[PDB]
């Protein structure tokens, strides 16, 4: 019950004890593994205090003041505040710690070696969509940093009764619109067809291009959401060209520099932050493999192979694989040439292996979701393919939450 | 209680009731997922008459259900006959019909196998009358001949006598019937297949005269009735090999690469109705990535990415040039081209995974589910451009089944 994990390429063996601190549940049982399910299926005053005590217990341990002076004081203080108000407010130091460790604990995240460098922006004093917009613009400008990207999170006021939730209705702060055509096919990003519909169904006048940055749809204190246009000078974009094939720039492709997830929920000490946009920088395959080549997305593999004059009549010519590689060489070359931070899947997975070693050494483990850590191309020539990983849920954490337009009383 | 899985690229949803018929444990709990452990405690494997009859009874209920005779007089008479055989002899014997059903359904239940659409067209060779290593050699030669079929490969399995007290096991000591030797040089480098250095040494110590080349078919090391194992050389005219060339790169033949055509796993344990068949070599035909991605490009195997990238002259200084990815695609194009050119059966990973989705959906329709191990079903290159990447999958353990077992040289009691 002190588990071991082995790397089959190097025979490195790590022992995991961290998992015994795990609290929440995975969805698996002894009779069935759900490890490939995408998304496995307010607080009463009672269950809130054990949540706060457990979080405070680990916070004060991390500063080497467990069972100390201030620890028992803070424990009493939070105890008192809950019985009366049926919630409590985090100190700044605890908010920063809680956010860094939600990332540290994100078992699907390969870029976690950077976890302790996160820049945490407290936006708990915000009251309106306009203020939200202002916090978000400042986040975007800070994180972009003229292409020298910096990790950042901005944390909006916590849930109170579920009627006054702060929510960013976009799934990412920067995404391209998607339009359905009269002739069935889809122009732009197919993932965002419904969201693009809501924005137009809200007032947005769409340019109807293939790369239209979506407006922000911001909801403060449970009110109706409001549209906002992110100033273009804050949306850093990269035109995609290839280091060998000059015809590549003619394809008219680009992508944005800043990946900023905005629809997740951040859980710290039992408190729920339903608007907490966070951003880092891209691994190349996220754009080149998934965004560009998923059949349900931009699905560009047909055009690239054609302009490569590859025999596309048999799958066994591996023309898709061959095209896929070139696209991803192009994304990397484009960002690197424009001095925008990006990491290739070989470097990021190699760093994650080093990060696992560190976590096993200094923390006793590292929860990790193999199905999501292995890149979606060239899996077995990356070190994470040959790495056994234990997956388990730790708190603080990021969780999924319902889309607001299915829930909001409009 | 029902369970659903979703294909996120097509939004197709399927409903699994078959997992209820599952007994054996997975390794996971409510608080930890062992989904990526290579050899979990439960996927690996003597039984007393205590627990044996319930396993027989459950197999026989399955068997007679499948032939629409559940509860029939033939069904009840067989249960009775098996019970009395177990109490008086402590084991039992499967009928030929039950052996065939058992082996097919062990393949059907193999949740890590992407090739299962073919499961009902398996040729089963009954070798339970075999008694000596020489007899095993003769059975395996005939399997290899039948399965190879001059390049028109045919799925086959050969089943040697079942375990009795664990002291009289039949075992094929090789991990596959056909594999290339690997030699450790004094300078630390490896000649041949590094995956086989340990087994190669065992063969040499047993008397094999190794040619010490880069592609030497290993001898068979066969164990009958718990006796010491013996070496046999498969007749070379039965080992179909394919020289590897590339359809555009004429310098690729000069790498001197070749592979064998018949993939034939020989170290698994087959479990049917509580009976353990410790020697049961089985064979199919290759998916190209098994050779092109893993055999040739795993850093711990032949590891040819360097030499291929050199002769392609790629930027090998920075990894962000994706020279490794570029070389890997070419090597896998060359493997598929060489096999198709020589009319030796092979399937590419796009075709195989598409077939498996069709197989899987059909299994949900007519069977109520299909256990599948996503970590193993998704191919080791170009994962997300194959449809299984986007397919939710439920993994659970059904019997009959194939199981791992310890390598015999770690458990064998040597006669001398
Ligand atoms: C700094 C560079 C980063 C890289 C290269 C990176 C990379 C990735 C990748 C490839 C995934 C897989 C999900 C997908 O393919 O869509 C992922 C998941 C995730 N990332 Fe990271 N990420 C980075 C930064 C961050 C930061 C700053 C945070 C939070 C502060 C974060 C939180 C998460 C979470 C919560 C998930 C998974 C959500 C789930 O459970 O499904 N990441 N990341
Ligand atoms: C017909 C062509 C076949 C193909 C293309 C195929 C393909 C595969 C592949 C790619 C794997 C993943 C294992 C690895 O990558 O090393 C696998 C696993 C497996 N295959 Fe198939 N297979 C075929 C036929 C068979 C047959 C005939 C059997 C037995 C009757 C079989 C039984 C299994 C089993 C038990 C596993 C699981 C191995 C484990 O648990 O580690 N396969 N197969
Ligand atoms: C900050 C950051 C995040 C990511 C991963 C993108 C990401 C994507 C999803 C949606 C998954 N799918 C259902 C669409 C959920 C997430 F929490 C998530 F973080 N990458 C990079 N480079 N930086
Ligand atoms: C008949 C057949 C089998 C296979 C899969 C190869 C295979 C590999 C392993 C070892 C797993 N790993 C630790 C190396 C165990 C197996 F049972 C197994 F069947 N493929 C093809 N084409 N045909
Ligand atoms: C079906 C499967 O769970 C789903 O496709 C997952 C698999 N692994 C993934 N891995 C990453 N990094 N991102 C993803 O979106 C997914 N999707
Ligand atoms: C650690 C990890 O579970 C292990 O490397 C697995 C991953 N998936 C695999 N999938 C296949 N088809 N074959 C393998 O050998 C492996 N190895
Ligand atoms: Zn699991």
């Amino acid at each position: 019950r002190f588990l071991k994990v082995k790397n089959w390429e190097t025979d490195v063996v790590l022992t995991d004890t961290l998992h015994l601190k795990s609290t929440l549940e995975t969805g698996c049982t002894e009779h069935i593994c759900m490890g490939s399910i995408m998304l496995p299926s307010v607080r009463t005053k009672d269950q809130l205090f054990p949540l706060a005590k457990e979080f405070l217990d680990q916070y004060y341990s991390s500063i080497k003041r467990f069972g100390s002076k201030a620890h028992m004081d803070r424990l009493e203080e939070v105890n008192k505040e809950i019985e009366s108000t049926s919630t409590y407010q985090l100190k700044d130091t605890e908010l920063i710690y809680g956010a860094k460790h939600a990332w540290r604990n994100a078992s699907r995240c390969v870029g976690r070696i950077q976890w302790s460098k996160l820049q945490v922006f407290d936006a708990r004093d915000c009251t309106t969509a306009h203020g939200m917009f202002n916090y978000i613009c400042n986040h975007v400008k800070y994180a972009t940093n003229k292409g020298n990207l910096r990790s950042a999170i901005t944390i909006f006021p916590q849930r109170t009764d579920g009627k006054h939730d702060f929510r960013v209705w976009n799934s990412q702060l920067i995404r391209y619109a998607g339009y359905k055509q009269p002739d069935g096919s889809t122009l732009g990003d197919p993932a965002n067809v419904q969201f693009t519909e809501i924005c137009i169904q809200q007032g947005w006048k769409a340019p109807r291009g293939r790369f239209d940055v979506l407006p922000l749809l911001l909801q403060a204190n449970g009110n109706d959401p409001e549209l906002f246009q992110i100033p273009p000078e804050l949306v850093l974009e990269v035109p995609i060209r290839h280091p060998k094939f000059d015809w590549f720039k003619d394809l008219g492709l680009k992508w944005y520099g800043l990946p900023a997830v905005s629809n997740m929920l951040l859980e710290i000490g039992g408190l729920e932050f339903s608007a907490c946009p966070f951003s880092g920088w891209y691994m190349g395959t996220e754009i080149g493999v998934r965004d560009y080549c998923d059949n349900s997305r931009y699905n560009i593999l047909e055009e690239v192979a054609k302009k490569m004059d590859l025999d596309m009549r048999k799958t066994s010519s591996l023309w898709k694989d061959q095209a896929l590689v070139e696209i991803n060489i192009a994304v990397l070359y484009s960002f690197q040439s424009d001095k925008v931070t990006i990491v290739d899947h070989h470097s990021a997975t190699e760093s994650f292996i080093k990060h696992m070693e560190n976590e096993y050494r200094c923390r006793g483990g590292c929860p990790a979701d193999w199905v999501w850590i292995v890149p979606p191309m060239s899996g077995s020539i990356t070190p994470v393919f040959h790495q056994e990983m234990l997956n388990y849920r730790l708190t603080p954490s990021f969780e999924y939450q319902p889309d607001p337009w299915n829930t909001h009383v409009w």
